[PDB]
């Protein structure tokens, strides 16, 4: 009788029967080395429970070391059996950063997982509310986690009215100022900018930064309008009122 596989190696808090099934159904063998060689190089300490379940990706808390520093992580996962023509294939059209003519269908998922961190990376230097980026390795990157004590942060959509207990007409004003930090200074846009992937504790996180493309991308235009639609119709829900073409040039200057 030989093991199944080597999911015993790592480090999983609370790893009862129903939360081993978890990780053993959603992690290949490929991601099991990967997940391992993380944790010997020590970035990951410890991993817990699932944070969000997903057709391109899944993501997980653990704990872990950055910079010398204990720091708490998410640990978002792509998997790696993906089709037919993504919606994030067309997400590198104008983007320099990456070279068609070197990549090969079979590695797109290590590309989308590269080109996240570096949309942090970006995003993060521009003054854009963005989870800290700590390493990637294939279709593993590791960031900070938004939450506490192991509770991921609500999005916007989770807190609902309750933004209006919050100063919803700041919270809008915060919105808007990341949009714009985002495109003037780290020079992008988000593919689909939503109430679903934006964060908030006592301010905004935007945190799904693979949808993202730079300006040279033809759509970068009208992405952006949707996205100042999107927030527009939002939280005007919630008694913020604001123009779209007043807010599209506060965001576009
Ligand atoms: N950096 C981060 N810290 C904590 N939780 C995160 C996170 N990034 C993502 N999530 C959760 O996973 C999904 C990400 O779009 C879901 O939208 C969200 O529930």
């Amino acid at each position: 009788k030989k093991i199944e596989s080597y999911l015993d190696k790592l480090r999983i808090k609370e790893k009862d029967g129903e939360e081993r099934k978890i990780y053993a159904e959603v992690l290949d063998g490929r991601t099991l080395k990967t997940l391992y060689k993380l944790s010997a190089k020590g970035y990951i300490t410890a991993m817990g429970g699932v944070i969000s379940t997903g057709k391109e990706a899944n993501v997980f808390y653990a704990d872990g070391v950055f910079d010398g520093k204990p720091v708490a992580m998410a640990v978002k996962i792509y998997r790696i059996e993906t089709s037919e023509f993504d919606k994030m294939d067309e997400y590198l059209y104008g983007d320099e950063r990456f070279d068609m003519r070197r990549i090969s269908p079979k590695e797109k998922v290590f590309i989308w997982t590269e080109k996240e961190f570096r949309n942090l990376e970006r995003a993060k230097e521009a003054g854009v509310s963005v989870p800290q980026p700590y390493t990637y390795m294939k279709n593993v990157l590791l960031m900070e986690f938004i939450g506490e004590d192991e509770l991921p942060a609500p999005t916007l959509v989770e807190l609902g009215r309750e933004l209006k207990e919050l100063d919803v007409e700041g919270i809008f004003n915060d919105v808007v100022e990341n949009v714009k930090r985002l495109y003037q200074e780290a020079e992008l846009v988000h593919a689909d900018l939503s109430e679903y992937n934006i964060m908030y504790i006592d301010k905004v996180y935007f945190i799904d930064m693979g949808q993202a493309v730079t300006l040279r991308h033809p759509m970068a235009e009208s992405y952006l309008e949707r996205d100042v639609r999107n927030i527009i119709r939002f939280f005007s829900k919630y008694g913020v009122k604001a123009d779209f073409e007043e807010m599209l040039k506060e965001v576009k200057g």
